[PDB]
């Protein structure tokens, strides 16, 4: 039985990401205090996602919210009959409950930053929270049965509803409040688009198929995090400070 497990690289930047979540937290608080409390919302919501996210990996670099799975491997032959091999491959499930925290605050930050209204907020987090509770099912879905690639495939159409809600009303509401706060909010929203596309693509290629070991996995979500949290929120947080409009 082969093992697929964290390597030096990997453990490595699991450290890395949690001192840069924690950063980024401190940077978005010094920021905070430049203006009055009741005008923080933002800060308070983008603080709170990276501060989850250093929670979670603090968590994963020690160790903690991970299982391992057991896949059995059926080779196909032309006279023989099939035969089987057994890997264990690390399943880092501490993502889907950060996942479940930190992308609806993320749609928070940029349905209150396109002025949609509680009720559209809160059907864009339904859609999401489909979309990441599905996905944990996937990744717990044995290889070869249903349900693996279909809770894979469900999460995928939530996650299309998403995007097809913030585009049409994100992107109807955003233009009600002017050229510059269309703008951005087109600019950040399609910044985000193409980052969240990337997270079930790293999943096919490490949970799906296994071309890439927990090591690459690692560090692309590590990227694909530090885009979608931090410099996210620094983006965000720094032109609100200029852009009234996102008030």
């Amino acid at each position: 039985p082969i093992y697929e497990t964290v390597g030096d690289s990997g453990s490595k930047t699991l450290w890395v990401v949690f001192v840069l979540m924690l950063i980024a937290s401190a940077a978005f608080t010094a920021l905070s205090w430049k203006i009055p409390v009741n005008r923080r919302l933002y800060h308070v919501i983008t603080t709170i996602i990276t501060l989850t996210a250093a929670l979670s990996y603090f968590a994963m670099a020690t160790g903690h919210g991970v299982a391992l799975n057991k896949i059995v491997i059926r080779t196909q032959h032309d006279h023989v009959p099939d035969t089987y091999e057994t890997v264990y491959r690390q399943v880092y499930y501490a993502r889907y409950i950060d996942w479940a925290i930190t992308t609806p605050l993320l749609l928070l930050d940029l349905g209150l930053l396109a002025g949609m209204s509680g009720a559209h907020i809160f059907m864009a987090i339904v859609a999401d929270l489909i979309m990441v509770l599905t996905g944990l099912f996937a990744a717990f879905g044995s290889e070869g049965t249903p349900q693996k690639w279909g809770w894979y495939t469900i999460a995928c159409i939530a996650y299309i509803f998403v995007v097809w809600h913030l585009v049409l009303n994100g992107g109807a509401n955003a233009r009600v409040k002017g050229e510059k706060l269309r703008s951005f909010f087109v600019a950040i929203g399609a910044y985000t688009l193409i980052l969240w596309t990337a997270y079930p693509i790293v999943w096919g290629l490490a949970d799906g198929a296994r071309k890439i070991g927990v090591d690459g996995e690692i560090i692309a979500y590590a990227v694909l995090d530090v885009l979608a949290k931090g410099v996210f929120g620094a983006w965000l947080l720094v032109t609100h400070a200029n852009l009234r409009e996102s008030d």
